[PDB]
């Protein structure tokens, strides 16, 4: 009887951050309860000012990561204020049953509702809106998150031995088709229903205009980078809910990583890069080795330093000079 | 001596249903006959009426599913009949040698060729015609399929213990480059050899203008839905002869999923989306756990809910409010 | 102390070609003296006689493939002559820290670096110029290679038992995105300034002009083609460090691949075809087991047919028609 079980309110916490988790359950199953406030706003995407109107979860691209455990109970308020314009709702890829939830959750403007779902698989997944009809136009206006459904007795490795992070990181990386003109300049518009259409012809282009990590070109960068000390284990979840993302650490690894994002798998040990597919959440462990700048990127390099899908971490300490060296400096 | 062998004749059926046969082999190796015979005919692709030239084995977009047994032979006689107008071949990517049958089956209009080939890898692979100097063009004008190669003791988990469907359905994915002008709408032409070379021009764009399943918009949609109950295990093959997808079952997942399609590897666990690669073919197993409709798409949305590569389950059955349920329906 | 361990020079080969190494260690750990000169030159990459400004290391495109043991130290002379007009440097996802190096050897015109870093991960992997601001153009000009990180005990297979392979090829995959006009045709350009916005611009497109092995159409072919004899055992290293690609052999397998490049995984077994994400090194392994011509390719089919991803193998030897036989040969 899920009554007979306790509750747990959870307070979200803004991308990259993450909310407080427990990796180990430290309690038996728990319904866990989540508020999300829709959004619609508008966002400046890039250095150049180009300025598109989003739509989020909770006013943020990605929408924030919540985490729970196997066969813990996730309940979700979602709320539609009556500022915003259009129809949403909420798809979970990890749940079982009504089109992932969106079935049961469409909310006007005006409305709320209350879904509440089983956590049978555990894994990082993608949620994301999908309302009949639009399901790409609003996913690709940046209306997507993650939920990481963490096993009972945390991750483990290829061995069956624990893998306990110490930092985690959420990146969500969001491919943007902002509509241009002949001579390629963005348009904008003055409704969405106006908007509508030629959204739809930017999307057939399969061309993003964009492809920005926490909603922005060089969002992850300077004060607000990525940052690790060394020797500390890190987990970096990256989802991607509509298009292929590769993701590398440059000047690291993927020591253990759930490409496919799903715990049940042992992970891939070592890894360069990785795959993730469009409407997926992958995972990636690593312990730094080595202080400075690091670049995390999509390695589509054209898509990471020409159309925006790149950040930074910034790692403290000791350098080790056994791992690498310049032997002679550049010179003439 | 493969004379010895029973033989026995197979009548193919439409996908995405396919022919019968048992998981577990009944028998030991087999000659295992099959007769395709080549159409080309005009197909109505989308909801537009958009009309193109399709390339088909046993006149449908795709060909049909084929299922033998690890080390079973099969043998194919490949009919071209004289009505007609180009040469055709097929070539396996389960066979070994001569680039997979086609330099063995090459058939003018008016000819026909008997190929026969040992089974000797399981899995599920896809066929293609190859017409030397022009095989992408065959290939994205429809003209490609599946074979599953079982293994003898059927399909086994990551543990080794039996896997078996109650329904198996083949989804083809077709990525279809229909020719535009200037403007966007697309030509007709009045001859293949008229159309050549801008079919070349569109498919080098590498930006499909259709991706479907079962050869057009909706095919697998209304009357024409995948089907199942609530507590059936099914096998979803999936084919792409071409290009990437990512397949998502919206709603549910993948319990076991071979995303490369080869049964000697244990299966990815619990998986939401899945990358199959351009030239693969893989296979999901899902045990339906909840009724209604779910959507079976690839996840790059706009490929799906824009360009066609979206059908749908029709699931029997019992709701399990455990699972799901809508604690508080959308309201002001 | 890493003056007290053996240091031994390689002397470098042209792509496909691989330098002359060990499988098993027959050493302790050493130091593995490697130079390369940077050449920034003309090269012609298809038949149309379109003609590139590539940037190399080493003259070609891809850079030769570096063959190294786990926890050997790499100690790379990186020539940068002042013949050249750029400057470069290099990024080794080997290599754990400093931008893979590429913080540490930042060599403008008519200097030279050296760099050693500890080769701590098994794998293939990519190397590639990457000077800030400009990384793509470089990337995708060619300037990029790969580095086999062997396990000092060679390969194993998914039980643990060796993989020996008697011949190793490197084929490096290269997107290019030569400036086209409004109508279509090539730009040429007067300096690597001039050309430099209209790169970013072809780039941005994601659309590449072309996509060749070995640096240009039909490079791995005719007196060029791969070799191989029935029985031999071959590894295929492939790598892509700016997209995605998904190699085939056509009429033959991947009976061991590990499609991310990393050896203490266990490899996939019997692949028809595989994704090697852009960024990412694969390898193949495959004991060839009939005679002819193959063709290996990006199967993306236009990719391969019409943009330039394939290549040949002339394999000698036994015809097995148990394996594969024409029954009845095309006829009327
Ligand atoms: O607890 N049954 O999914
Ligand atoms: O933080 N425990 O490994
Ligand atoms: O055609 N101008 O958007
Ligand atoms: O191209 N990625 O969906
Ligand atoms: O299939 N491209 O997302
Ligand atoms: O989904 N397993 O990475
Ligand atoms: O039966 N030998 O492949
Ligand atoms: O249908 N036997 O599990
Ligand atoms: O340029 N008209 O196809
Ligand atoms: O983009 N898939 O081949
Ligand atoms: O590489 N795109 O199919
Ligand atoms: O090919 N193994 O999924
Ligand atoms: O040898 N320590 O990476
Ligand atoms: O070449 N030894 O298997
Ligand atoms: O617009 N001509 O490159
Ligand atoms: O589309 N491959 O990066
Ligand atoms: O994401 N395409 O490289
Ligand atoms: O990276 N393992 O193939
Ligand atoms: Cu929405
Ligand atoms: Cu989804
Ligand atoms: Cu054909
Ligand atoms: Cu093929
Ligand atoms: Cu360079
Ligand atoms: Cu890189």
């Amino acid at each position: 009887d899920i009554s007979t079980l306790p509750r747990v309110k959870v307070d979200l916490v803004k991308p990259p951050f993450v909310h407080a988790h427990d990796q180990v359950a430290k309690t038996g199953p728990r319904v866990v309860e989540f508020t999300m406030t829709i959004e619609e706003k508008k966002l400046v995407i890039d250095r150049e000012g180009t300025e598109i109107h989003a739509m989020t979860f909770n006013g943020s691209v990605p929408g924030p990561l919540m985490v729970v455990h196997e066969n813990d109970y996730v309940e979700l308020r979602l709320i539609n204020p009556d500022t915003n314009t259009l129809l949403h709702n909420i798809d979970f890829h990890a749940a079982t049953g009504a089109l992932g939830g969106g079935a049961l959750t469409q909310v006007n403007p005006g409305e709320e509702t209350t879904l509440r779902f089983k956590a049978t698989k555990p894994g990082v997944f993608v949620y994301h809106c999908a309302p009949e009809g639009m399901v790409p136009w609003h996913v690709t206006s940046g209306m997507n998150g993650a939920i990481m459904v963490l096993p009972r007795d945390g991750l483990k490795d290829e061995k069956g031995q624990p893998l306990t992070y110490d930092k985690i990181y959420y990146v969500g990386e969001q491919d943007f088709y902002v509509p241009k003109d002949e001579a390629g300049n963005y348009k904008k518009y003055e409704t969405p229903g106006e908007a509508y259409e030629d959204a739809v012809k930017a999307m057939r282009t399969l061309t993003p205009t964009h492809i920005v990590f926490n909603g922005a070109v060089g969002a992850l960068t300077g004060d607000h980078a990525l940052t690790a000390a060394v020797g500390e284990r890190v987990l970096v979840v990256h989802s991607q809910a509509n298009r292929d993302t590769r993701p590398h650490l440059i000047g690291g690894h993927g020591d253990y990583v759930w490409a496919t994002g799903k715990f049940r798998n042992p992970p891939d040990l070592d890894q360069e890069t990785w795959l993730i597919p469009g409407g997926t959440a992958g995972a990636a462990f690593y312990t730094f080795r080595q202080p400075g700048v690091y670049a995390y990127v999509n390695h589509n390099l054209i898509e990471a330093f020409e159309l925006g899908a790149a950040g930074h971490f910034k790692v403290t300490g000791e350098w080790n000079d056994d791992l690498m060296t310049s032997v002679v400096k550049p010179a003439s």
